[PDB]
């Protein structure tokens, strides 16, 4: 069980997962690693998980990939959509500033704050 969103936005992909986020379901996005690790020009990101439960520390390190991919190729990476029983992954693991989460609120800064 997962689901899968996309969507751009002047450059920024939104990528809305709904579902599980483990190794399972950290794989779907194992591939928008090789997409963002070079998908063109200079996009954006704009990760945002609407059915965030399960995410454990399978897709913690497959998300973490990509923070590490879209700031290597010259942007930015973003995730919101935590919670909780969700942003303690995270804030246990000290290393939020890697993937430097919001809450909602974030819905803006999600664009990656470049953009609007």
């Amino acid at each position: 069980s997962l689901g899968i969103d996309m969507n751009v936005k002047e450059s920024v992909l939104c990528i809305r997962l709904t579902g599980e986020l483990d190794h399972h379901t950290a794989e779907t996005l194992k591939q928008k690693v090789t997409q963002s690790l070079e998908k063109d020009d200079i996009r954006h990101i704009v990760l945002n998980l609407e059915d965030l439960s399960f995410m454990d520390s399978s897709g913690l390190g497959v998300i973490l990939g990509r923070y590490k991919q879209i700031k290597q190729i010259g942007g930015e990476m973003v995730v919101c959509a935590i919670s909780p029983a969700v942003k303690r992954l995270f804030d246990m693991s000290g290393l939020f500033k890697i993937i430097r989460f919001e809450q909602s609120e974030q819905q803006a800064l999600l664009t990656l704050g470049v953009a609007s």
